[PDB]
């Protein structure tokens, strides 16, 4: 309906204040956020949204302890290996892709990442991309090496380059929605920390004080008003 | 002193709400909007501000009534002719450049910008960027074409593309602060509105609801306060 977002984006935070907070582990703050997910993209479905992106690990990341990182990959493969499987052979249909430099992942989450896409690659419902080892400027500069190879080989002269050029070229280029029309940022934080830059020209902003474990089903909807409340004027 | 920006950027919005609110013209709108200019770009340089941008057109905007946009390009003749004359032979011995796709602007509003670029050539003091008939998109691929061309030239090969060189390649290669640490918008909208993308990975965001006919050096201030208030952690 219209008022109703194609592409929704999420960038989780808030989970190391959350688990202080309660007087909890970390691990324990980010295993309850991504026990949230299943419900975020099982109410994303239900309100007609084509395309979920949840953001889970970016470049930077990679510079936290190893052992939080190890334990995020894993809480990531069991998501893949439940959760999602749930979600695509359920009645809504989930087509699951990932997306970022999947190379820089534990093998064995590569392997679930390929599960869950082999899974659900006939499906017709909504759309699920679950981002990891994803940043902006990454993709910015690997869309660029690609375009730059194909000028090498003749198939692209320079002048040839174009915005739609450029953009069959990210990342996203598995979607027809790779633009958010609304962005969602958990846990205070008006900021993007290198998530998608080229995709957001004229996405609306939603940032909610809301630590991430405790963001649910009503935060998305919560973010959805305030998307039908805005004019989207795109300069003109 | 540390927790001051090196770079503020500001996005200018709101001047026709502004003049409906008041019953008058939008171009006395913009018009009382640029005169506002003068008293921030001061304020910046006074707080040890390394670069302050203010964006004054977009290419999305030329899709707006001529008679619109012919009355801000002379608004922003006049600007330059005499508040930044002034500027740049103050005290504050400010650094004068545009930004954008200058080709496209009225002659004379060409030639008022190298006028004020020339006078301001050999100043040292705070950099003050006008971003005129520029888009982050825009950029990108203009980047992107310009690297495209070094590569068919044998410059550079594909594999050479990195962030860094992709830095150089931008509109805001002029500056060796090209990501904003602060970025501001007025009049109450949460969104880019094709401003820089790549620019942006880490920037602050900070959104007021006063209309830009409205904002003055105080608000400047509250932007600068809430900064010195943000925690940035950049992923790690
Ligand atoms: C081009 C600028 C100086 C500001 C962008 S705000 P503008 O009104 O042009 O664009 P939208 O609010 O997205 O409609
Ligand atoms: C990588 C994400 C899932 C979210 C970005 S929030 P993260 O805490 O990683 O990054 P910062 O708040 O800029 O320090
Ligand atoms: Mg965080
Ligand atoms: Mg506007």
């Amino acid at each position: 309906d219209e008022v109703t977002p194609n592409h929704v984006a999420i960038i989780i935070d808030g989970h190391r204040k959350w688990a202080k907070s309660r007087g909890v582990t970390v691990q324990e703050g980010h295993q309850t956020g991504v026990n949230n997910w299943k419900h975020i993209i099982s109410r994303a479905s239900q309100l007609g949204i084509k395309l979920l992106t949840i953001w889970a690990l970016s470049p930077q990341n990679f510079n936290r302890s190893k052992m939080e990182v190890d334990f995020l990959m894993r809480i990531y493969e069991d998501f893949l290996r439940s959760d999602v499987k749930e979600l695509v052979t359920s009645q809504q249909d989930i087509q699951f892709s990932a997306i970022g430099d999947k190379s820089r992942l534990p093998e064995y989450l590569q392997d679930a990442i390929s599960y869950a896409e082999g899974l659900s690659q006939a499906n017709k419902g909504m759309h699920f991309i679950l981002a990891v080892a994803y940043g902006g400027r990454e993709d910015i500069v690997e869309a660029a090496r690609k375009i730059a190879a194909k000028v090498e080989h003749g198939i692209l002269r320079p002048d040839d380059i174009d915005e739609a050029t450029f953009e069959q070229h990210l990342m996203t280029n598995i979607t027809k929605f790779p633009s958010p029309d609304l962005l969602i940022r958990a846990a205070g934080e008006q900021r993007l920390s290198n998530f998608f830059l080229w995709q957001l020209p004229f996405t609306e902003f939603y940032f909610t004080p809301k630590l991430f474990p405790d963001f649910g089903e009503a935060d998305l909807l919560d973010a959805l008003a305030s998307y039908r409340c805005r004019y989207r004027g795109f300069g003109e």
